C-alpha cells in the first residue's frame, strides 16, 4: 500500500489552474470539479478566464490528473501517481502539433488541504496564426487512447511518448505528438511501476447555460495492465 492510497478512496475535489502564453497570446484557465478514482471517473468544468481561449479546447485536454486512474487491485504496486501524494509530482510535457507549434507544460499536481490542485504552466512557440490551432479549425471532440507507462528509473519517476489525433473540419487529422516525464516533488519516495497501459475516454461538452468560453469534460481512465 501507498501513503496516497487512502487519499483517493472518496470523491476528491479538484482545483486546475493554467496561465499560458501561446505565441504571445496570453490566457488563463480555471477548472472545477472532482474525482473518483475507485471508478476511473473525473469530471470537470474549464472556463477561459481572459476571454476567448486562443488555442481550440480539444488542444489542452491531455495538459488540464492521473491520480485519478481507477488501478486494478493486482496492478496498484504500479500506480506512480498516487504514490507521490499528498506532497505531489510534476508532470512535463513537450506537445508537438505536426506542421504547426509546440506546447511546453509543467505543472504540480498536489493536495493543498482536501483538494487535489493540478496548477500549469504552458509555453506555445511556432504556431502559425491562421493555422488549425489559432484559427480553431478543429472539431469539438475527442477519440479514446491508451497510452503506455513507462519507468524512468533515473529520475525516480515515470514517462511516455503517445499520439492524440485531433479532428479537422476539413475531415483531416491533426496529429499532437506528445512526450511527457513525471517525477516527484520533493525528496519523496514513490513507487516505481512497470511499464503498463492506461485506457483513457473522454467527452467534451457545453453547458447550455454558459456564457463564458468554456469546456465540460467527463474523463474515465482505467489502467488496462501490464499488456493491451
Amino acid at each position: 500500500v501507498s501513503k496516497g492510497e487512502e487519499l483517493f478512496t472518496g470523491v476528491v475535489p479538484i482545483l486546475v489552474e493554467l496561465d499560458g502564453d501561446v505565441n504571445g497570446h496570453k490566457f488563463s484557465v480555471s477548472g472545477e470539479g472532482e474525482g473518483d478514482a475507485t471508478y476511473g471517473k473525473l469530471t470537470l468544468k474549464f472556463i477561459c478566464t481572459t476571454g476567448k481561449l486562443p488555442v481550440p479546447w480539444p488542444t489542452l485536454v491531455t495538459t488540464l490528473v492521473l491520480c485519478f486512474s481507477r488501478y486494478p487491485d493486482h496492478m496498484k504496486q504500479h500506480d506512480f501517481f498516487k504514490s507521490a501524494m499528498p506532497e505531489g509530482y510534476v508532470q512535463e510535457r513537450t506537445i508537438f502539433f505536426k506542421d504547426d507549434g509546440n506546447y511546453k507544460t509543467r505543472a504540480e499536481v498536489k493536495f493543498e488541504g482536501d483538494t487535489l490542485v493540478n496548477r500549469i504552466e504552458l509555453k506555445g512557440i511556432d504556431f502559425k496564426e491562421d493555422g488549425n490551432i489559432l484559427g480553431h479549425k478543429l472539431e469539438y471532440n475527442y477519440n479514446s487512447h491508451n497510452v503506455y507507462i513507462m519507468a524512468d528509473k533515473q529520475k525516480n519517476g515515470i514517462k511516455s511518448n503517445f499520439k492524440i489525433r485531433h479532428n479537422i473540419e476539413d475531415g483531416s487529422v491533426q496529429l499532437a505528438d506528445h512526450y511527457q516525464q513525471n517525477t516527484p516533488i520533493g525528496d519523496g519516495p514513490v513507487l516505481l511501476p512497470d511499464n503498463h497501459y492506461l485506457s483513457t475516454q473522454s467527452k467534451l461538452s457545453k453547458d447550455p447555460n454558459e456564457k463564458r468560453d468554456h469546456m465540460v469534460l467527463l474523463e474515465f481512465v482505467t489502467a488496462a495492465g501490464i499488456t493491451l
